[PDB]
């Protein structure tokens, strides 16, 4: 039920759509292609059978901003039109089915539960954002990339010996991206994390030595 | 069908859920009151049948946020634990319909539209809030506060003569809680385009003299 997000990544799964997918439009992307056209209006729900999706939106001036990525069982809920522009594009070969309101009504029709699973995808995003939005509002970028790293830890920690292992390929341009935060203050901060023994933000993994110091400096 | 919004206010309202209160649950606030407490784990949406409620985020040493202010018709989305401390005050005396997941289901399988009536203030919401993110990551300040006013105008501005007027109360402190922008910023902003010749904020109405300018 659970419907908290760390980072905008992987929102709320539904692996049971794909139950469903004879319902829709199975509809694949190439590597690089647009899943969504800069100024294309978007009238469907966009189900993601398997790939990666990156979902940024595109102001007046074309200025460019990560709003989230997407994989297997993701699931992009621009069912109506939101005078936002969003140019959605996959970064490996992709899979999707695009449910229009009318296949949605069968699908409900079908399992009634579905409902309820993407009422939880919507809820899980509205709460990442407007945590974020007002996160932005409250805590200095330092403190941002800390609270990051300890909610993180706190999540998807898993204890190997005297430490805490979060498996996850985090690169250092996604943490600027997810916190909004400059590259020179992340690197700047991953590298005091490191020299201070608190934690080390490697390639495939984050290794936290002391979450414990982590989260007094995350204050 | 329209899911875009400018100001956090009155999201997405569906008025057919006056239909089906019956088969939530009536809960009335006096003015002052918490509709949701905080820390209070709410497992319903809440309707908004008359009235208007402040809601806010708090965080974990206290400091607190406006999310968004909700009159009649509107819909809280809170069906289902976030991790989000939440805190929701009556600014006047408000009747409440608390719909359970267990009601919904009765309301879905009476009228099927209201499923995606539901589904738009929730696509408004995600479009809200991830735009001013990116918002906030692309914009300072200040030009956050001249975009409000630009977007308002040619979404709601009635063109009447030479200016535009924007029938509307929006506060300096309201314009603040919005953009993120402390009441300093917004008033050394306000103040200057007034002198301008190219917004009035005055308490009740909104001018544009140069929509061109802005
Ligand atoms: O990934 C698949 O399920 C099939 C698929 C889809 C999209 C593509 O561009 C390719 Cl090469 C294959
Ligand atoms: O389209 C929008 O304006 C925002 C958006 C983007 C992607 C999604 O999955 C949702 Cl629910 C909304
Ligand atoms: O509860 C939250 O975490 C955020 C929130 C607040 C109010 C709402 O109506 C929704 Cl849909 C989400």
């Amino acid at each position: 039920d659970f419907c908290g997000a760390i980072i905008p990544d992987n929102f709320f799964p539904i692996e049971k759509l794909r139950n469903y997918t004879q319902m829709g439009l199975i509809r694949d992307f190439a590597k690089g292609s647009a899943v969504i056209m800069p100024g294309e209006e978007i009238t469907s729900m966009i189900f993601l059978v398997e790939g990666k999706i990156k979902l940024d939106i595109i102001f007046e001036d074309g200025s460019e901003k990560l709003l989230y990525y997407a994989g297997g069982n993701s699931l992009i809920g621009k069912l109506y039109p939101t005078g936002n522009n969003i140019y959605a594009t996959a970064m490996e070969p992709t899979r999707t089915c695009w449910f229009s309101e009318k296949s949605l009504r069968t699908v409900f029709r079908t399992d009634e539960d579905m409902i309820f699973e993407i009422f939880k995808n919507y809820l899980t995003k509205v709460a990442y954002y407007a945590r974020q939005v007002a996160e932005m509002n409250t805590y200095n970028p330092t403190i941002r990339i800390l609270r990051l790293f300890y909610e993180l830890c706190s999540s998807q920690g898993k204890r190997v010996g005297d430490t805490y292992e979060i498996t996850m390929p985090l690169s250092q341009k996604s943490i600027g991206e997810i916190t909004g935060v400059h590259h020179v203050t992340v690197s700047r901060v991953l590298a005091c994390l490191k020299r201070e023994n608190i934690l080390d933000k490697k390639k495939n993994k984050i290794i936290v030595y002391n979450l414990g110091e982590l989260k007094h400096l995350s204050e």
